[PDB]
């Protein structure tokens, strides 16, 4: 998997809002958004956020992401972590991940990469820790049910 990445534009919209394959998926990377999601949803998501990016590869977009908390010299949250689901398993994820470390520490000057996995979402939690991410909390959330969930805060050092 050669894959290149560059800030999201507008046609990248309506398939980066294909990736959620079901309820469960865009609660895990978007927990405020309502099912079925739509581009209004992911349009008002990145209006709100910093830092939103693709990952191409052979000439379709597989990945994307961004930031929702972002503070200069400290730390950046990245969320909306979603892969197409035909291109799942192929380092997507890991490679924008990478790509996300890297702004963080040359634009925010951020020491720390924060994320939350919700958890039910395995491939998540697994993937955070795969990449060197440490659990620090765990906090009571609910689902679209209004089930109670546990939302595993977890973070690495940018150095
Ligand atoms: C902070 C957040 O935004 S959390 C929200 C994460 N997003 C979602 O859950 C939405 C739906 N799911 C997806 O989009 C994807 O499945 C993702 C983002 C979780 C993973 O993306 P991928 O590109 O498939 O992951 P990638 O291939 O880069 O794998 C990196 C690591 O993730 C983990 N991983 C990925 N998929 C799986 C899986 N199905 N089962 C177990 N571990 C998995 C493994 O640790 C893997 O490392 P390895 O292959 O070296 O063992
Ligand atoms: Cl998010």
């Amino acid at each position: 998997m050669q894959l290149s990445h560059r800030p999201a534009e507008t046609g990248d919209l309506e398939t980066v809002a294909g990736f959620p394959q079901d309820r469960d998926e865009l609660f895990y990377c978007y927990p405020k958004a309502i099912w079925p999601f739509s581009v209004a949803q992911l349009a008002a998501a990145i209006a709100e956020r910093r830092g939103s990016t693709v990952a191409v590869h052979d000439g379709q977009v597989l990945g994307f992401a961004n930031f929702y908390q972002w503070q200069h010299g400290d730390f950046c949250a990245l969320g909306n972590m979603m892969v197409a689901p035909a291109a799942r398993g192929l380092g997507v994820a890991r490679y924008l991940i990478g790509v996300m470390e890297n702004l963080a520490r040359e634009q925010y000057k951020a020491r720390l990469m924060k994320i939350s996995c919700f958890n039910a979402n395995a491939a998540g939690l697994l993937l955070y820790t795969q990449l060197g991410y440490q659990p620090r909390a765990i906090a009571e959330r609910h689902d679209p049910d209004g089930r109670r969930v546990a939302l595993i805060q977890m973070d690495k050092p940018l150095e």
